[PDB]
Order: structure tokens, then sequence, then C-alpha cells
């Protein structure tokens, strides 16, 4: 139920992205104040600069302009009392 709105476990969320164009990483939450991370498959940690790269607690994590580097196993995790959660997205190119 909480802190991601919808929990993609095993099965992780598809969406379809186009290079140059806007993808969302529809990871909100449930409250703004939790801390979310987002990590691209295996280890590599995307930090928002508030610029290409924007995370909104109602909305998740918006890229303005996605990127080849963009493509493939994305998650959001958070921590809540001392519990790691994590909902998983995998992107395509659209065609
Ligand atoms: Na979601």
């Amino acid at each position: 139920g909480r802190p991601f709105v919808e929990m993609y476990s095993e099965i992780p969320e598809i969406i379809h992205m186009t290079e140059g164009r806007e993808l969302v990483i529809p990871c909100r939450v449930t409250s703004p104040n939790i801390t979310v991370t987002l990590k691209k498959f295996p280890l590599d940690t995307l930090i928002p600069d508030g610029k290409r790269i924007i995370w909104d607690s109602r909305k998740g994590f918006i890229i303005s302009n996605a990127t080849y580097k963009e493509i493939g196993l994305l998650t959001c995790e958070a921590t809540v009392n001392g519990h790691l959660y994590k909902t998983n997205y995998l992107t395509h190119r659209q065609t």
C-alpha cells in the first residue's frame, strides 16, 4: 500500500520510450517526504538535477529528453521503517 502507489515487483511495468522525448518513470509515492532513489540495472544510480531529471513525489521521475542510457530495467527504491521497497520498470524503444 505504501510507499509506492503502484508497486511492480517480479514483473516490471513495461514503458515505451523514444529518444529525444519525455520519459516518465511513474513511481509516485504515498507521501511527499519519502526519499526515492532511481537505479538503472545493474547498479547505476540516476540522481535528479532538477533539470534533465526531475523528481516529483506525485508523478515519479521525469526525464525531459530520454537517451539510450534510459533503455532497460529501471528501479525506484525507498526505505521506510527499516525496510527497502522497490518498484521496477522496463523501458524499450517505441517502434
Ligand atoms: Na508505479
